[PDB]
């Protein structure tokens, strides 16, 4: 395996069909996570951070395009009405300290390139576990039953709409998890217009506090057009 500890470091993996982020975006303090090259696995080997009410870092794993920086052949970005199916999986080990989530960041915009943000699009959110007392951003709007689950649905409406979807009880894993659900329900609540791109499907750990011995582990990503 490889350590990763720049604040932008990245890693193409399992040829290059996703790539790993360190990610530390919202912070100066230091993080190393080591990654598996082949199956992009990789466990949080060093958190030092303490960002109090903001995130320090969102180490991550990603399919398509994440500002500007894409995966290989993702066939993304792609229009959310020209989707017909969306699939993930991902197994992923919990700690019982520090103050973060395990989660999946997906991305949408209204235009095909990302090399500047997502800036009137959509951020749609997907908790799986969490620890510390963290909360999702906006308000909670709803629950609703989706893809096998029922999830907490918050919403906050900023440069571009952030849609959460927290899961009413943790779970370390999801196999095939219909992404395209998710998707469905945002568009029917006008958070996610038919016509903007999906980007970019990612997961990892928004870290706040500490974090050190999180896993990511058997990433997969597939999407089928119309
Ligand atoms: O690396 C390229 C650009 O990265 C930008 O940082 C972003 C992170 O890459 C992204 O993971 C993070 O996503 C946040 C989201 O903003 C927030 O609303 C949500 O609650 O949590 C997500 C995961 O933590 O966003 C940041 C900034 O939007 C840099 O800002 C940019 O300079 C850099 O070119």
């Amino acid at each position: 395996t490889v350590e990763l500890c720049g604040r932008w470091d990245a890693r193409d993996v399992a040829g290059g069909r996703y790539r790993v982020i360190n990610n530390v975006w919202g912070a100066e303090t230091a993080q190393c996570i080591e990654v598996g090259l082949e199956t992009g696995n990789f466990t949080i080997t060093r958190a030092d951070h303490d960002n109090g009410n903001n995130v320090a870092a969102y180490p991550a794993i990603y399919f398509g395009c994440h500002w500007g920086a894409c995966t290989s052949n993702s066939g993304l970005p792609r229009r959310v009405q020209e989707l017909s199916d969306v699939r993930t999986s991902w197994t992923l080990t919990p700690i019982t300290t520090g103050r973060w989530n395990a989660a999946y960041d997906i991305w949408f915009s209204p235009v095909t390139n990302s090399g500047n943000g997502y800036s009137g699009g959509a951020e749609l959110m997907i908790w799986l576990n969490w620890n510390g007392g963290v909360m999702p951003g906006g308000s909670r709007v709803a629950t609703v039953e989706l893809a096998g689950a029922t999830w907490e649905v918050w919403y906050a409406d900023w440069d571009w709409n952030y849609i959460a979807y927290r899961r009413t009880t943790p779970t370390t894993s999801v196999s095939e998890l219909d992404l395209k659900a998710f998707i469905d329900d945002a568009v029917a609540r006008g958070y996610i217009r038919p016509e903007w791109y999906l980007h970019a499907v990612e997961t990892g750990f928004e870290l706040w506090e500490g974090g050190a011995g999180l896993r990511s582990a058997d990433f997969s990503v597939t999407v089928q057009k119309l």
